[PDB]
């Protein structure tokens, strides 16, 4: 038998910290985590243990190692149906990846409201706090292929499928509150410009190329989302630590028929946190699956991703009360003007069993609404409603994609639609049309109503000529980018400048760089000059003279637009690298591990080889990874306990570990003779804010380090990192 | 509520004769008819009564009569996701039809062996007479599309899927015991020659065109199956009244590893019966769905199609004992040489619920065998094994077609195949490869053995060089055609001559007709002369002198090759037209209807209009159809009861009804004054064989009519019909 | 050589009456008949005479009569790439038929206006009586599949693709001047009710069944087109002898921007003529390809279908 | 067949031979080539059997497999020489 005697092949079916066990299909890892959607998938889950290997026709296979041949050195025979079924299935495994958002990672969970919303919406899923709705959520990047890296600079997708009692609602959002373009007719142009260029299909997962910046320079409506992408919002630490937005204004409709405009928000209960660029880019090379891994291992540990759903609500009479058009998806609604009302909480608590069957095949579409919601005339939303139904026809093979298990509603569905490729449902209705007498008109229409009623559009007044024309109210491009800029902390503004500077340096045609700097000068001169200086460009007098755009309804900043201005840090689910030596001070390691456990912070024990080392008191410590195998890129903070520090003092890899973490603004803590490493990061004898140092690891050394971790990164260190060659 | 208040819209859920009630889905017509496969389809059967109409996402629809528009006379809006989901699904309802056998009709049933065959085969489904195997059978024509007519002249397909406990076994046969060609490499040539011609796509459902006979004239191997297609075997009365054959020699393998050669047969328990050509061709116009309809209505009546499986068995030591090669699919094995041993019984006892989902998506493939069976080197079989797997990947949309509910095994299936379009099964196995340790190598290979073993091929010796070469043993083309011809009755030989004569008359290029006639002269000079005379062709002295091919192992005829030489008539399930008048003798009608009921023979009451007529004694007679609506083509015999004959005596439709029935050799019975119709069909005063006549329908009138019905048709009338203008 | 000595295997490349010669591909039957669209298809026309038989990769085949096997009575070998290519292509011949109007018959031709219509429309194809526009036209039935019969009782389609200098215009019409239903939302209902019923897939090519009349009886907007279908309009003699209509009101827009409402009509220059029902129905059995054949043969004879 | 959408992938321009190709195969999704041969089968007489098979030869001949000797039983077995 091939499994090891000791049973160490099999992960424990209990939550465990990252790296402690091999990861596993969600139903094997967490068999008692259930919701109505996960339970309904039971009819299609297939096991394996104790079953005979068969063909797809149920024929048991005797020899799965050899083709059938004429003699054991002879030709393969065409009658080998076993070989050919197995190779045919393999030959046809792939399906088209998504046209955008092809790279994505997904989990099961549930949603529950905090109170009934029946005064604003008759949506059944929001009617009662004890109504639990299963969800399936997929997070994604935008530009790269399904095989591209996770920690690129990109917008991120945040798509949620609610399996409600009155239908599937998909909330298909992103991690920034606006889009790049105004009208869906432009989407193939913008997407072509950002995707790999058509001659040579370079670059992957990057906007750092001429075509993108050509389009941006000629389409200033893109400048607002460009500012977000260039900020640290473009490189989140985790899907758990980014915001989500629906972007468009939609409508809530109550049982009285009153419409309220809404924009949707997701607020991360782990707080907001992003990488820095150098770290992000390096992480695409050292772990291109970092975000997929982080999400799966968080759920396996019980560090469930949690988000609060939020609504910005604007009465119908206030449609024209702002400086910008509510229908314009390049404009955000500042939370200073319209606060976010917190409406419920979503928890993602179970990984899929099979990536392909549940994540790759999942189909989300913003036109999947339910009674109690309605659309608006936002012209980007309007065109999206067409695109998602259409693309699913080729990507998923035909018009029965709703019968793919992950996409099936959990509520009833009955109608007169029939056939299509890979039809699963076998209809018994004598009628396949209505009106019909032969089945007494079943299934029947249902009038709209306050609950379980049929869908009826809000009777919005339409008045105008049939025109292909952009609303003049959408023609203002610079005041939102300026508001976002002025709402950033000084360090966030510096990262924006550096984002633009690094990227535009990779544009080959210099006039495109100059055209973009000209657009920046319409937003903010300080920004425009700081980017220009890095590109060797000089602003003209005309450019130094452009009048700033106006404030937004009297606002010259909104701190809700910054990642870091208002503290919201949570250390639960973060990870620290502990750099070991061959006789660790065991009292340091006890203290550290204890303090980390108390806050839900994981640790990884690192050394120069695998296996184990022995602590001063004889404790055997198991090594998780090498210095070079689990780089500082992958952790939040680094601790070096006392002991035989000469063992690692001259280890290039250990030195570099600390140089890299320092450069990336991560908290570092040094105990006892570990303080010899201060030399490598150039720290004055008297200490520096963000380096924790003491004679040993006592309770106070840990409180200080965990305080640095709650603030995420040590922004005050930025002017000091220039001198470190890392 | 649109249903009539009397509930007449819904058919009774109990057996009823053809036409008595509207037809229905099999689970609503016969809910208590169950088998293991029909029970396993419960998970995908969808009802309808009492359910709300929804989108495929489960959203209730309020108004399924209107698109969303800006104003009730305004333009339709892109945001109507309900209109677009409904039209998108409709727009994608069609899938490719089968490349051959596109037109076919199917039903569910079950099979049981009469005794255990474990001495000759370890096949589980043949191991125990109390083992019931569910089946799904599809009957088909070969050339025409899925919308072509049923009663064309063509070979028929007879495909049976056995859902066994050790795997699906598909026995994919035809209604003749040989095929047209020897090696699969020719199959696209042959099928292209018989299909509609490629410039204009004509003719549908017919071999009566130049390309077919061009290929035949140049490929004498085809002549044997051509003889059968030109005979009345090419125009079966019903799928219930044709034979089936697997054509190829296969092997049975027993638990001791002994191989026995086998050819598969199905014998129709209802007997063998065919139409005549003019009737068949007329019926393609008046009811192009006649065989589909007859199959479905026989099942709803309780007249279940029954067939007996039988095997012709030949020991391995006797492979070379015949004048023909066992591996040559253009050669039959005469039952006089190798008798068919009865093996078991198949009953088809339930119709599908949804034709598309179950019939159209069904996939049969002769490579689907189970342990206990194996292949031989028949070069036509060997190529089929490649084709069915391949075609199904495009027809059914991908490699997961075994997950379509009709195709699923009822036994366990587990393996390491993953993904593909339309993937339903969600695999939870940690491993997707073997050998593996992480799942202790499950699912595991199973050694071969007497029961529940893995499949291993019979270790047949192969010896020879890699060649593209036809075996010289296959190089004989005329002896089997001659054996078939000499085995037919004189009236069957007349119909074969008429078959060739009518069909070659449609070949436009006369030299092709002359080439076919020359091939006939190598089969039998009497056949060749009779066909030449009809075509205005004179055989040359050379042709008159071709020597006949040899007898087949000493045989000069085998009566098992004729439809009619050995009586096997069965009247149950047949149908008689009764031509009413406005004052029917009610005592005639009582005697006629009860005698037919007692033998399971159906009746259809016909008149010149719909509604009712009233018999001499006041009995109200409900009319099934008019004389034009339900022509004689659709019944087996015609009865005219006494009454007011002058009512119908001058009705051109009634007279022509009898003229057509008479021409087509059907029994006709005339009571009382109905004898006045003797002048219409030119019957002598003292009467003639095949016309039943009496003063009333009492005494022996119905027994005499039923005796004629058991003989099927009045062959003795053939020389009398040439004169009547019908 | 397999052809007969006298050359009678090959139809004359001149106009001939129906039945005088075997029918043939248009470019072989009428090589001097050309238009801009027929010429443009030259890049993809493939001949055959004097060429070697090859795989799709251009490899010449020596023996197209046999699979590769180990001995001449032995098993077929997986390395036979010639057999597998030929059988792969055959196995993948079919594509889905059209959801409606799956049975149809088509020909090439040309159009030209009698006079410029520039007062009412700027459409370039209507701008000059001497500017000829190629067309491709398909006629069809509605309900039956691609292999159903021609002379059923049904509405007929009349679809014309005009290959204009300013883009393709498709006029996709039928042979009666109205449709059965008012709103496209109901089309899948109406089509389902007319098509073969879902349990047993019967009847083909026929509205003579319960579901269709159930729908009609509950949707009186259907009655107009039902009248046309029940008249001898439902059974035309030929596609040359029926009317065509676009059904919907469309607009014409001239250079000054003026809109005029328009309905489109085709008038058959051969006249209007239909079968009688007993004839139509028997002809579905004796020649289910009657209209397809009659159209192709009229064109081979020089009796070109003409419409106004 | 599934990656490139059907059996006519040799007609996608990059995959096309530059040398002649002619046979009796027809149809399939995405069919570009418009065949004018009156026959779509062989042997035929109606187009004098063209396009025709070609015997093997030193240049420009038909493909024939090398006539390697095959001898053994039908087995699913690795050759011991591979172990
Ligand atoms: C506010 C603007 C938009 C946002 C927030 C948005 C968000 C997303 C997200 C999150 C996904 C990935 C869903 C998944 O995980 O499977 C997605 C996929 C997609 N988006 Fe959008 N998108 C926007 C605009 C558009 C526009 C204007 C179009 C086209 C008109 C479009 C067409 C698509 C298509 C074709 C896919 C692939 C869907 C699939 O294959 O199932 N997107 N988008
Ligand atoms: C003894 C000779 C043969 C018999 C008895 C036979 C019988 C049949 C039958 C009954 C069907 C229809 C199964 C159904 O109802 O779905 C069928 C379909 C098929 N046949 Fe065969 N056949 C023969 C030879 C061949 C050969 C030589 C090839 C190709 C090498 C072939 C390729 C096909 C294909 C592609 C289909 C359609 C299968 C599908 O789409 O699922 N047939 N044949
Ligand atoms: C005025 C009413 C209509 C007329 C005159 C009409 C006419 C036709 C004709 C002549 C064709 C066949 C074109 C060809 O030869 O390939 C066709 C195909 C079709 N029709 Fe319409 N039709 C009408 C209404 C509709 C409606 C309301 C819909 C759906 C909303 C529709 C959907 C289709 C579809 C899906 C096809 C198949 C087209 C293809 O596969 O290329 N038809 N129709």
């Amino acid at each position: 038998s091939l499994a090891p005697e000791d049973g160490s092949h099999r992960p424990a079916a209990e939550p465990t910290p990252p790296g402690a066990q091999p990861t596993a299909p969600g139903s094997l890892k967490a068999p008692d985590t259930r919701n109505e959607k996960l339970n309904s998938l039971e009819d299609v889950r297939k096991g394996s243990e104790n079953y005979a290997l068969t063909t797809n026709q149920g024929v048991r296979i005797a020899d799965d190692q050899n083709s059938l041949r004429a003699g054991s050195r002879g030709p393969t025979l065409l009658e080998d149906f076993i070989l050919r079924e197995k190779i045919t299935h393999f030959d046809h495994e792939r399906i088209p990846e998504r046209i955008v958002h092809a790279r994505g990672s997904a989990a099961h969970g549930y949603f529950q409201p905090y109170k009934s919303l029946s005064d604003i919406t008759k949506a059944d899923f929001l009617s009662d706090p004890n109504k639990i709705t299963p969800v399936f959520v997929r997070f994604s990047t935008v530009q790269g292929g399904a095989g591209s890296a996770d920690t690129v600079r990109d917008i991120r997708g945040f798509a949620t499928k609610f399996y409600t009692e009155e239908g599937i609602f998909d909330l298909v959002g992103n991690n920034t509150p606006i889009f790049f373009i105004q009208d869906a007719h432009k989407f193939p142009d913008f997407v072509h410009a950002v995707k790999p260029e058509p001659h040579w299909a370079i670059p992957q997962g990057q906007s750092a190329h001429d075509t993108f910046w050509d389009y941006v320079s000629l389409q200033p409506e893109t400048l607002h989302n460009v500012m977000w992408a260039m900020s640290d919002r473009g490189i989140p630490r985790s899907y758990r630590t980014m915001e989500g937005f629906g972007i468009h204004t939609f409508r809530l409709i109550n049982a009285e028929g009153k419409a309220t405009f809404v924009r949707f928000h997701w607020k991360p209960l782990a707080g907001k946190a992003s990488l820095v660029w150098d770290e992000a880019q390096k992480l695409t090379g050292r772990d291109p699956d970092f975000h997929r891994r982080e999400l799966w291992e968080a759920i396996e540990a019980g560090d469930f991703p949690e988000y609060e759903l939020g609504f910005q609500l604007i009465p119908e009479e206030d449609e024209f009360k702002f400086d910008f058009d509510l229908l314009d998806p390049t404009k955000l609604i500042p939370e200073e003007l319209v606060p976010v009302q917190r409406v419920g909480k979503m928890v993602l608590n179970r990984n899929p069993d099979n990536f392909f069957a549940e994540n790759e095949q999942a189909a989300f579409h913003p036109g999947h609404i339910v009674p109690g919601l309605d659309f608006t005339n936002d012209p980007l939303l309007q065109g999206r409603l067409f695109s998602y139904t259409d693309t699913q026809i080729s990507r998923l093979g035909g018009p029965n994609f709703h019968e793919i298990p992950i996409n099936r509603p959990t509520c009833p569905y009955h109608n007169f639609q029939r056939d299509g490729m890979h039809r699963m449902g076998i209809d018994t209705n004598p009628a396949n049309y209505e009106p019909n007498s032969i089945n007494d008109n079943w299934p029947r229409e249902t009038p709209p109503g306050p609950k379980r009623g049929g869908f009826e559009s809000y009777q919005e007044r339409v008045e105008g000529n049939k025109v292909r024309e952009r609303s003049p109210s959408f023609g203002e491009y610079y005041s939102h980018p300026r508001l976002f800029w002025l709402s950033q902390t000084p360090f966030e503004q510096r990262h924006i400048v550096d984002g633009f500077s690094f990227i535009l340096s990779k544009v080959v045609r210099p006039y495109i760089r100059e055209r973009v700097v000209d657009q920046l000068a319409h937003i903010d001169l300080t920004l425009a000059q700081a980017v220009a200086k890095n590109l060797g460009i000089e602003l003209t007098d005309d450019q130094l003279n452009i009048t700033p755009p106006p404030d937004v309804n009297g606002l010259k900043k909104d701190p809700s637009l910054s990642l870091y201005a208002i503290p919201d840090g949570d250390v639960k689910g973060r990870v620290v690298a502990i750099l070991l030596n061959d006789e660790v001070r065991s009292a340091d390691l006890l203290a550290i591990l204890k303090a980390l456990k108390a806050k839900g912070v994981h640790a990884k024990l690192l050394y120069s080889r695998m296996g184990e080392v022995t602590a001063d008191d004889g404790t055997v410590l198991p090594i998780a990874a090498t210095f070079a195998g689990a780089p500082s890129l992958t952790v939040d903070a680094v601790i070096v306990p006392c002991g035989n520090i000469a063992d690692i003092a001259d280890n290039g890899d250990a030195n570099y570990y600390l140089m890299e973490a320092y450069k990336h603004l991560k908290p570092i803590a040094l105990a006892g003779d570990a303080r010899k490493f201060k030399a490598t990061i150039k720290i004055a004898d008297q200490g520096e804010e963000g380096i924790v140092e003491a004679d040993s690891a006592d309770g106070s050394f840990m409180d200080e380090l965990l305080t640095l971790m709650a603030a995420h990164r040590v922004w005050s260190r930025i002017p000091k990192i220039d001198k470190i060659p890392a």
